[PDB]
């Protein structure tokens, strides 16, 4: 048991029923937190997911909702103050990506991926903010961005946007609401070994591939995210606001320039 | 006049009758260029701005269309093209803004700000990439961003976010479409004396506290600016791209870290 | 018991003996590791230190050097290998700074600054990096540096010219050594509670002009900077490599537009 | 020609006989300017350089100095001073590179980059601010730094080490002059067709490694970076201070990332 601190803490997770968001619900499980679990889609997933939490040490619930619709969200925060008496940590951790080439990204698309990506997570953050704010809550909010904070994306111009918008509204947040306490962080994944990569993994020509724009030489396991949440949730991070801070084997570094 | 390739250059430039749109439209008309000012719904200043062009000695059309409309960002790009013949720069300059603490900030205010300062400046950027992918044109985009990419904005995390999502939607392009030699900038102005700012810039404690904001100590003039896109415009800026290049006296250095 | 994997390390602090050195030496016996305190000056401190590291749980030495002088840093991880048998984590803390208007700013005092903040770190983790290269250690080093690598500082162009070499020194050498497992980062403190800073914090008109730079309203405990390197030297942080991680209570996020 | 304010004004540029140092020396000249040539050892280069700023329209002089050494600096600033009656552009070019693992760099390797590239920057940015603070001259620094202020760089801990630290250098020194209208500036090249690179670019397998770095898919010419040169320095950037301006074809915009 690591951060005595996080036992009891109410975390929200959106899309917490599969890849870096379960390994986030089940991570602040092993902490005996008490873990609410958004998805969209998939139930059976969300279950197989609650229940991994409940054996890891911590108490779940499941809350179906989608991050583009505002009354869900606000539903998400309010049923996680029903269940659970309050909130403490408010994780965005839902999003969406397509290649396409720039020049013939439509708008639809472009729109899907920002309002799932930012807006979700503006709503998400804009919910918890106000319950921290009306009930003198030194809350914190963990907003999921990736290395294409940073990293331009060919091929993905909404997703680096969506995420490069992440980066200032977290920061701009951070700012706003540090005289009350309410801290407020992106983290930003690599290459993780995750459902929506599972596809390019497979095939051992893009896998090594893949590896070899990762500085440390592997595609990173979920559990390694969600050590960084834990610590940005815990107390340990008192003084740490407004920061992205980056897990991903050293991408960001440039990996074309490694001798 | 100083840069002797934008003669004759087509120039779209959204919200191009005020401000630092109308002042980037005067400076390529100074530059011989055609220009097509977009404008939202003002017809006089956009037809005063038309005018300004062709008086500083170049061409100019004035075009309606709103930013978050798919149709007239496409109308307008279109025009251009069937007006002067060509395209060869797309300044994205639309922007909106306003103050709401960010725990208040309503849906429909966020998407107001996203779709007009972010989607926009992507509908724009894509519609003439498009236009030089299809014609082997080596065009330009400028996309007209902000301090505030860099510069966290409390009460205005939709204008912050917008920014800083146009700062990747740049830096994405300008790699993209770096192989065929169409370059993709953002200019970041810092506090600006346009027209807009006239309220706040009249009162002298609001003035100065803005000055105080700013390490050379006055509020930049549109021209500044209007400098910096004509610069990156041209082929002076040959191997430029993919930059926010910050016009702002100072402000992204921490402005409170100044000596006594 | 924070970081379990923590226990029988061996780390290496060089100004280990005041503020935020002593703050992480203090830490890191909570942990039950093995801390070599570097001190150039003042051993009296330096043996507080060391009492301050065996009563919290673990061992400690000092050792006397100028991180100037190479022969020193050669010496100061030799020893430790010497005490202790290995090393696991290299800790280059050690920092100079005084204020000068930048035109007035002397060659000597613009060196013994840079040669202080900056070469005195590329020595340590120089010296470190080999060791972990020859005995195939998936060894760490954390390089302290400052709100400052990205915050410019007049009259202290020397300081900030330091730090931000440390940014791109730091960053280098973490691509460079990924490969081999071994993790180089940066910590960057804002105003924190040392005696470097003490004179200035005694004045409450300066203690609050300092305070108004602070977007969470206070200035930073040195625990709360050594919460951080606990974290980076752990394998939490296992897929981090090549970050700084800002603990400043939100400065970096520009102070003077705070609402 | 282009910056007619750049007309008469004192340019002085270490390491200007050689490589984007030369390409600046004739590009001001070009301007009309008065361009003072720093070299280290090599005077038949220096000396072909002094009249190609000549041929091109401008005035110039030649002077020995190692940037290592303080009054090599000095000398340098109180040269362009005597010579041609005021300072009003300075420009720290001087640069030195080799690889060498990091764990086995020496320390007297380390401190020749440093010194070399980063305290002979900081040296003649001094100089030159220090003359322009007691005589009320708002003038301008241009510090030579690199995409390596930005991209690390394995085998060149030095070198890295040594533009970052410039990054925040010129910063500062931005930050610290702007309400006196002295404007700090650095222009980050990236791959540069430069005489020191023909060894490695004449190679083809080398030359196309390199270019697959660079988006834009060329190697720079000396003259493009030298273009961002005369632009900063000019009234046009007058608003524009304490900025790093990439000119590296999209370099920095991580090339392993473009797509297949
Ligand atoms: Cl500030
Ligand atoms: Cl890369």
């Amino acid at each position: 048991h690591m951060y005595t601190d996080l036992k009891d803490k109410v975390v929200v997770i959106t899309g917490g029923s599969t890849g870096l968001g379960r390994a986030m619900a089940v991570r602040f499980g092993q902490e005996e937190a008490k873990v609410v679990i958004n998805y969209y889609n998939n139930e059976e997933e969300a279950l197989d997911a609650k229940k991994e939490v409940e054996e890891a040490g911590g108490q779940a619930i499941i809350v179906q909702g989608d991050v583009t619709k505002e009354e869900d969200v606000v539903n998400l925060v309010q049923t996680a103050i029903k269940e659970f008496g309050t909130l403490d940590v408010m994780i965005n951790n839902a999003g969406v990506e397509n290649p396409v080439p720039s020049h013939e990204l439509s708008l639809d698309n472009w729109n899907k991926v920002i309002d799932t990506n930012l807006t979700g997570a503006f709503l998400g953050s804009r919910e918890a903010i106000k319950y921290f704010v009306e009930n003198d809550i030194k809350g914190n909010v963990i907003n999921m961005s990736s290395v294409h904070e940073m990293i331009p994306w060919p091929l993905f111009v909404h997703y680096a946007a969506s995420k490069g918008g992440m980066k200032l509204m977290t920061e701009t947040l951070a700012l706003e609401y540090a005289p009350k306490g309410i801290r407020v962080n992106n983290i930003g994944p690599g290459a993780m070994n995750t459902p929506i990569n599972a596809e390019k993994f497979a095939d051992p020509v893009q896998r090594a591939d893949v590896e070899s724009m990762i500085p440390m030489g592997y595609i990173g396991k979920p559990e390694e995210v969600a050590a960084v949440a834990a610590f940005l949730a815990s107390s340990q991070a008192s003084y740490v606001t407004g920061i992205t801070l980056f897990a991903d084997g050293g991408m960001t570094k440039y990996p074309s320039f490694q001798a």
